[PDB]
C-alpha cells in the first residue's frame, strides 16, 4: 500500500474529496454488500458521470465525517493506481510478488477496503502469451473467500463488453446500478457542491442560476448525464466569470450568464438577440423580398418560423420549421432557401433527393447496420446535422426519392431527433427543414373537355395529398404553394439577371447599360409562365452574353468600357458599342 | 422462497450461488437492520425485498406512495391526454396487475398495439405514462428499420464482424433499464422481418443479443404505435352513406402483422377521433404550454374564453387530429407575440391580454 | 481566432475537467490554434492567468519507443504524469488525441494512455489540450465515453474569406522569407477567392496557403535567367487553374484563336448541322470569357433528329479539337430503374459500396471534359 494505493481517508481529512449529496439508497446497498460474509465486493456500474467514483470516495468521506453506521468506522479505504503498480515490474515474477504483498497487507489489515476505479482494467498483466496468472486470476481466490473487500467502478459498456466476459471473476462482484439523479437531486448536489466552486472561482451562484443551469443542461446537452453536465455548465460559467475581473466585469453568476454558457456549449443561439441580431430578423423578410420576387407568403412563413424560434416561443422538441414548397418549375423554391441560408449566415445542408430513388438508399442517410461494409462511415444526414446543429436542411425534389424514405423524416419532423447506426441522436431542433417539389403541378396543367371549362385549383392539393402520407403531411409546419411568375415579376427578374451579368462584367473591367425599352423587350421575348424564370435567363444569355462574349474574346472589349444596349423600333433589335 | 426467487428472477448466475447470495445478503441486511436494535428472523418478505433489490424489479410496495401513484394514475393521465380513455385504462390496469403480483409469468408487463387515426394522442400517452410513472422511456423510431438487415442494429452484429463491440441498441437499452416503457414508434414502417423479434419478446419476454446475453423484458411495458390503414380512415367512401373505416383499418392491421404476432398482443386499442369538447380541452392545454413558455421570458398572458372557442372552431379538423390545433394556436398567437417580443413593446415585460371581437372575428393584444 | 482561444482559455481555467478538445475538419488549423496559443504565451499577449505556463507537445512514437518488457510504458507514462503534476504551470498538448486510445499489451487490451489519464483529468490536477478531426472524433474518441466526458469539445470552424485573407497577410512574411518572393495583396485576395471557387476537396484556411506556397515555389523556378518577380494575380491564377484545369486570364494567349476558329474547324469535319456547332462553340466561348453559369455545367444540350446525321460525330470531334477527354455513357445500358447504382455507387452495407460510382468518379478524375449520353431516351 506504500506507492501503489492512495489512502482515501487521508485525502478526505485534508478536504480533497467533494461532499457526497444524497445517494442514500446506493450507499446503503453498498454497505449491505460490504458486510456480506463472502463475495462481499460491491461493483458500482452506471453511465459516465453519474457519480460512481463520487459515491466510492464519498464513502471514505462520510467515514471521516462519522455519518456512517457503527460497522464501517475505522475502515480506511485505499484507491488502487494500476499504472503505478505496473510501472516497475519489468522482470518476470516481480508484478506477482508486489501484488501478493499488497494482498497480504490488505488481508492482514482485516479492516481496509480496496477501491479499484476503472476495475475493468484488471484483466491483463501477463506477458507470456496466454491466460497467465495476471491480476484478474491473482485475486479470484480471495474474493470467493471474503478475506478482502474490493469496490469496483466501471461504465455499463465497459462492464458488459470486458468485465462480465470473465464469468468467474464477474460472479464474485455484486452489481450496484448507479442511475443518473433527477432534476431535484442534481439541484441538491450542485447546492452542496457550491462552496468549493465558489471558493475556486471567487464568484457567487444565485439559486435561479443553479436551477436554470440544471434545466438547460437537461434540455440541450443530450450526450452527457445529469450530475456531470449540470456541474459542467456551472464550473464553465464560474471559469468564464473569473476571467472578467481582469476587465473588471466582475459580478455574480446570473441566469443570463448560464444561458450564454449553455448556448456556447450546445453551439446554439440563445440570447444573442439582445445584440444587433433583432435587426437581422427585422429586415430579413425585406432582405429576401429583394432577392426573390413574388412568392411572398413563403418569405412570410420562413421569417415567422425563424422569429418564433429566436424569440423563444417556438416548438419544444421539433425543427424550427418543416415546410413543403410546392409549385411549378423556376418560381424560386430552391432560390429562396439558398438565399435564406445566405442571409442568416448559417450553413446550408443540400440534399438532392433524386439520388435516393431506391428504398435501400436510406443507408446513405443513417448509415449501415453493425456488421456491414460501410459501418465506419456513418450516415450522411445525421453526420451533417451533428457537425452543423444550427443550419438549413434543403431536400430538393423530395418527390423524386422513394416514398419509403419520407418515413425517415417522420421522426425528424415530429420529435426532432434521428439515430444513426452507432446510436448517436442527430439534433434537429435548430434546423430549418425545407423540402421542394413540383408534385401537384402536372394536374393543374390540364386541359378540360366540354362546353364549360372547370376550375382546377384544387388538383395540386389533391395530388400532394395523394403523394405524401397523411401522418407525414400532418406534421408539416406549412405547405407553401408557389404561384407562377407574372409580368412585373418577370421585369424584376430580368433586372436581377442583368445586375448579375453586370457584376460578371465588372469582374473583367467592363461596364454595361441597358435601355428601359431594351429591358422590356428582353422581358417580352423570353417570358413564359409555364417555364418560370429560367427561360428569361436563357434569353438574356443568347441575346446579350453571346455578342458580348464575341466582343470580349476578340479585340473590341478587351479591357472594354461602357457597353450600351438600346432597342430599335423599325425592327426591334438591340444595339451595342464599346 | 429464496431459492425459487433466485431461480425465476436471477437468470445471469447459476443456482447454488444465487440462492447463497440471496441468503448471505439477507443475513447481512438483517445484521445492519438494527438501526433500532431490531434483529429478528429472516422471513419471506425480507427475502423478497433482497431479491427485488438484486434483480432490479419492483417489489411489494402497497405500503408505499407507489400505491397512491398507481391509484390516481388514470386520472392523472386523463388530465394530459383528453379523450382516448380506454387506452389509458388498459395501460393503467396492466401496470396495476403487474404491480399487484397478478402479472404474466414470463411475459412483458404489456404489449399493446396503439392504432388509430393521425394526430390523436397515440405516441403522446406513452410519453406521459413514462413521465407519470417516473420510469425511463426507451423510444425506438421504427421507421429507420425499413431494411431487412437492420436487425443487426437491434440485437448487435454476430461474432466475426465489425459492429460486434457495439452491441444491439434495443437489447442494451433494455439491459440498462429493465423497468421501462418501450415505445416502438411507427411500427408498421419497419421491414416485416423485424416483427419476428417482437414475436419472442412478447411470447417469452426474453431476447438474446449477439454476445449471448439475455435481455429481460418482464418489467417493460411494450407499446407500439402505428398508422396502419390511416389512408383508409381518411377516405370518404362512395355512396349516400359514409362508412366507418375503423374495421377496414383493423383488417389492414391483420394483413400487415402475422397471426402469431397479433395472437400475443395484449390488446389492439383503436384510438378514435377527437370530438369538439376534446378539441376545446386540447386548446386549453396548448394555451397553458404557451403561457409557460412566455413566463419563461417574464411575459404574462390571458385569453378570453370566447377567443378560445374561436380558436377551436378555426382549427378543428377531425380527419387530422390535434396537430392542426398547434398550428392554429401558432399562427394566431405565437407570431404576433413573437413580433412584439423580439422588437416591440413586449421586451422584458408582459401582461398581454387576448379577446375576440364579434364583428370582425379578430383578436386584441397589448401591454 | 479570438473566440476559439477565448473559449479554450475559459476551459483551461475550470476547476475540474479543464481539458479543451479542439475538434474540426482537416486543414482548419487546430494544431495551429494550439501552437499559436503557445506563441502568444511567449509574447505575453495572453490573459493574466494564462501567463507563465509552457505547452508541451506530446509525441506518442517517442514515448512508445522500445517499450517492451511489460511495465516500461506504464513506468514511462507514470513518470511523465508525475513530472507534469508538479508544475501546475504546464499544459500537455497531444496532436492526434484519438491515437492514445491504446498502448496496452495485446494479451489483454488494457491499461494504456487512456485508462492512465482518466483519474488525472477527472481530478483536475493536470491540464491537456487535444486535437482531432470529426471523422476520428466520432469514430474512435467518443467510444470511451468516460474519456470523452473529461474533455470539453470546442468546434473550430473554417474561417471566412476575408478572415482567411487576414491570415494570409499575417503569414506572408515567413513564406516571403522562404521563397524570397513577394505577393501583392490583390494577388492574395485573388488567391483566396479562387481557392474558394475551384479547390473544392480541401478546406478554406489551408488551400489558400497551399496556393500561396505553390506560387512561390514555382516563381522560384521561373528565374532560369534570374527573372525573380513578385507574384501577381496572373501567376497565382495559373497555379489555381492547374487544379481547376482552365485559366481565366490565359485565354489571351495562344488559345483565343482556338475559340476563334473552333466553328470553322468543326465544320471542316461535320458538314451540315451548322447551328449545333454554332451553339456548342458559343457556349464554350461564353464559359471561357467568363459569362458562364457560376453553378451549372458549361452546357446542357439536347441533340435531336434522324439517326446517323452526326449527333455523336460533332461531339467526338469537339472533344478531339479541344484536347478534351470524351466521357461517353451509352444510355442503352441503363434501361432499368435500378442501374443508377452504377452511376453514383451503392449505399453503405451493400456489395458494391467500396467500388464507387462510374459517372461521379469519371467527373472527379476529369474535371474538364465532355459528357456524352447516347440515346438519352433509351435510359
Ligand atoms: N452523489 C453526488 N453528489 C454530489 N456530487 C456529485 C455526486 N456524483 C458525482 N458528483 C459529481 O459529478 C462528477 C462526476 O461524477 P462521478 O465522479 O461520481 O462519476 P465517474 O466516477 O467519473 O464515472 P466515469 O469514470 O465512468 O466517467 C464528480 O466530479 C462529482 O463532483
Ligand atoms: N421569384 C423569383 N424572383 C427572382 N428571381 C427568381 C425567382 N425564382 C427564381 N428565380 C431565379 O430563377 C432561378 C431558379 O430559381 P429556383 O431554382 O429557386 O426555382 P424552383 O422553384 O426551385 O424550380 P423547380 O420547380 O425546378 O425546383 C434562380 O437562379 C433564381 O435566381
Ligand atoms: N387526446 C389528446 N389530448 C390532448 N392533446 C393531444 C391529444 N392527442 C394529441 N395531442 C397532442 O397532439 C400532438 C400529437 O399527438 P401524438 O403524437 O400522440 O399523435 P400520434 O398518434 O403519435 O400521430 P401519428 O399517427 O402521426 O404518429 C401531441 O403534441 C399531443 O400533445
Ligand atoms: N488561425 C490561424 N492563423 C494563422 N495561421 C493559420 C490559422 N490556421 C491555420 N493556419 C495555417 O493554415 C495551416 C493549417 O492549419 P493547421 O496546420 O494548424 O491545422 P491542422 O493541424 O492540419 O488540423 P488537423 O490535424 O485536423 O488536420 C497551418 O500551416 C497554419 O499555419
Ligand atoms: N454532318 C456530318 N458530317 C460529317 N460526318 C458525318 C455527318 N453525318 C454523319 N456523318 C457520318 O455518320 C457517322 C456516324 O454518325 P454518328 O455517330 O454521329 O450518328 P448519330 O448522328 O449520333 O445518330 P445515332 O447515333 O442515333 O444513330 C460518322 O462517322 C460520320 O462520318
Amino acid at each position: 500500500m506504500e506507492n501503489f494505493t492512495t489512502n482515501l481517508n487521508q485525502l478526505a481529512r485534508v478536504g480533497g474529496i467533494d461532499p457526497l449529496i444524497g445517494r442514500e439508497k446506493e450507499l446503503e446497498r453498498a454497505i449491505q454488500v460490504l458486510c456480506r460474509r463472502r463475495k462481499n465486493n460491491p461493483l458500482l456500474v452506471g453511465e459516465s458521470g453519474v457519480g460512481k467514483t463520487a459515491i466510492a470516495e464519498g464513502l471514505a468521506w462520510r467515514i471521516v465525517q462519522g455519518d456512517v453506521p457503527e460497522v464501517m468506522a475505522d475502515c480506511t479505504i485505499y484507491s488502487l493506481d494500476i499504472g503505478s503498480l505496473l510501472a516497475g515490474t519489468k522482470y518476470r515474477g516481480d508484478f506477482e510478488k508486489r501484488f501478493k504483498a499488497l494482498l497480504k497487507q490488505l488481508e492482514q489489515d482485516t479492516n481496509s477496503i480496496l477501491f479499484i476505479d476503472e476495475i475493468h482494467t484488471i484483466i491483463g498483466a501477463g506477458a507470456a502469451s496466454g491466460g497467465q496468472v495476471d491480476a484478474a486470476n491473482l485475486i479470484k481466490p480471495l474474493l470467493s473467500s471474503g478475506k478482502i473487500r474490493v469496490i469496483g467502478s466501471t461504465t455499463y459498456q465497459e462492464f458488459s463488453n470486458i468485465f462480465e466476459k470473465d464469468r468467474a471473476l464477474a460472479r464474485r462482484f455484486q452489481k450496484i446500478d448507479i442511475t443518473e439523479p433527477s432534476i431535484e437531486e442534481t439541484v441538491q448536489i450542485i447546492n452542496g457542491l457550491k462552496p468549493k466552486y465558489e471558493a475556486h472561482h471567487d464568484v457567487r451562484y444565485t439559486a435561479k442560476a443553479v436551477r436554470a443551469a440544471v434545466e438547460l443542461a437537461v434540455k440541450y446537452i443530450n450526450d452527457r448525464h445529469l450530475p456531470d453536465k449540470a456541474i459542467d455548465v456551472i464550473d464553465e460559467a464560474g471559469a468564464r466569470a473569473r476571467l472578467m475581473p481582469v476587465s473588471k466585469r466582475k459580478k455574480t453568476v446570473n441566469v443570463a450568464d448560464i444561458e450564454s454558457v449553455v448556448a456556447r456549449i450546445a453551439r446554439i443561439p440563445e440570447k444573442s438577440v439582445s445584440q444587433s441580431d433583432r435587426d437581422t430578423l427585422k429586415n430579413l423578410g425585406d432582405r429576401l423580398k429583394m432577392l426573390v420576387f413574388g412568392q411572398d407568403k413563403a418569405i412570410e412563413a420562413l421569417t415567422e418560423a425563424i422569429k418564433m424560434a429566436r424569440a423563444g416561443l417556438g416548438h419544444e422538441h421539433k425543427p424550427v420549421g418543416s415546410f413543403l414548397f410546392a409549385g411549378p418549375t423556376g418560381v424560386g423554391k430552391t432560390e429562396v432557401t439558398v438565399q435564406l441560408s445566405k442571409a442568416l449566415g448559417i450553413e446550408l445542408l443540400r440534399f438532392d433527393m433524386s439520388e435516393y430513388m431506391e428504398r435501400h438508399t436510406v443507408s446513405r442517410l443513417i448509415g449501415a447496420p453493425p456488421g456491414y461494409v460501410g459501418f465506419d462511415q456513418g450516415g450522411l444526414l445525421t453526420d451533417a446535422v451533428i457537425k452543423h446543429p444550427h443550419a438549413v436542411l434543403l431536400l430538393d425534389e423530395i418527390e423524386k426519392a422513394h416514398p419509403d424514405v419520407f418515413n425517415i423524416l417522420l421522426q425528424v419532423m415530429d420529435n426532432g431527433t434521428l439515430t444513426d447506426n452507432n446510436g448517436r441522436k442527430a439534433d434537429f431542433r435548430n434546423v430549418v427543414l425545407v423540402m421542394t417539389t413540383n408534385a401537384g403541378v402536372r394536374e393543374t396543367e390540364r386541359k378540360s373537355i366540354g362546353l364549360i371549362h372547370q376550375d382546377n385549383s384544387t388538383d395540386a392539393m389533391e395530388e400532394i395529398k395523394k403523394i405524401f402520407t397523411p401522418e407525414f403531411r400532418n406534421r408539416l409546419d406549412n405547405i407553401i404553394w408557389f404561384d407562377h411568375l407574372s409580368t412585373d415579376v418577370i421585369h424584376q427578374v430580368v433586372d436581377k439577371f442583368i445586375v448579375e451579368l453586370q457584376v460578371q462584367l465588372d469582374q473583367k473591367g467592363v461596364s454595361l447599360e441597358v435601355s428601359q425599352e431594351a429591358r422590356n423587350w428582353l422581358a417580352e421575348k423570353g417570358y413564359d409562365r409555364a417555364m418560370g424564370a429560367r427561360p428569361m435567363a436563357r434569353v438574356i444569355q443568347d441575346n446579350l452574353k453571346k455578342p458580348l462574349a464575341n466582343e470580349l474574346l476578340f479585340g473590341s472589349l478587351v479591357d472594354g468600357g461602357q457597353v450600351t444596349v438600346a432597342l430599335d423600333k423599325e425592327k426591334n433589335e438591340l444595339t451595342y458599342g464599346f
